[PDB]
């Protein structure tokens, strides 16, 4: 990319956001992702956050978007983006890292943000902030109304 | 990492967490999976808070390494009690399950083995101010060397290659 935008990246944005909004409207945690296929535009899988749902003590927006491709050949994640609409956690951030997911483009870093972020470029991937106000809109919402769910969902 | 680490001490739980993660190891190899199990232990009191296997091959699933899955099994926790706990796994965790132990702030992980497997993830645990021990177990050793040589695609599909 160069920092380029990839051509696919407001549509894996829109479909975390729209991940996010609907783990809202479940109860959860507002947090959603998808991964696409760079070559060809192809959304591998979408999901968002579970841990409301599902009882879930890993199941990330970014797990559960990685859960929801299902088995992959490894070169598939290669030339893959993992789209998040928050900042990865250290959690998120490795699975990145050991799919070798080349690009992570984030929604936001403003009401979360791990030393993951960075560890993902020492490690060589892209990080693209989009600072997606819709996307910090409804975490912050969540935040504010249920701050003892959210410092659960990060480990607090 | 840094020329400064060095393994952590011995717990007294940990002859009981690295059997019962070979014990998940083991019944996920009869499975028909990746023979790679984990538990977490309380520190202080040696209760078992959850185990598990990998469940790549039984489930499906991308995310749930022996560690993901372990983590899945203990629940819904308070940030709190992961402080003061042992994650066991009989291999060495990959990228994925070491930022899972940093996100916890599980504060010390012992390890089976890492003979047959080793990421960064052993050494950035250390990096990030958690507590490594290598057993050098050799019923891990044996299992997960069965396995790489009998699937070895199946391996590489569990670590991303
Ligand atoms: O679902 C998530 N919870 C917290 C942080 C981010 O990794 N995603
Ligand atoms: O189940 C696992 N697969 C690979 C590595 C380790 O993190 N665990
Ligand atoms: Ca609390
Ligand atoms: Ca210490
Ligand atoms: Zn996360
Ligand atoms: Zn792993």
């Amino acid at each position: 990319t160069g920092g380029m935008a990839s051509k696919w990246d407001q549509k894996g944005m829109d479909i975390a956001y729209e991940e996010a909004a609907l783990g809202y409207k479940e109860g959860g945690v507002p947090i959603g992702g998808c991964l696409i296929n760079n070559k060809d535009g192809s959304v591998l899988g979408r999901g968002h956050n579970m841990r409301f749902q599902k009882g879930s003590a890993t199941l990330h927006g970014e797990i559960s978007t990685l859960e929801n491709c299902g088995r992959l050949e490894g070169k598939v994640y290669k030339d893959t983006t993992l789209y998040t609409t928050l900042s990865p956690c250290d959690m998120c951030t490795g699975a990145i890292i050991m799919y070798g997911i080349p690009r992570c483009v984030v929604g936001e870093n403003v009401n979360f943000k791990s030393k993951g972020e960075k560890y993902l470029q020492t490690r060589g991937h892209e990080v693209v902030v989009v600072d997606d106000e819709r996307c910090k809109k409804i975490m912050k919402q969540f935040i504010d109304e249920r701050p003892q769910d959210w410092f659960e969902d990060i480990g607090e």
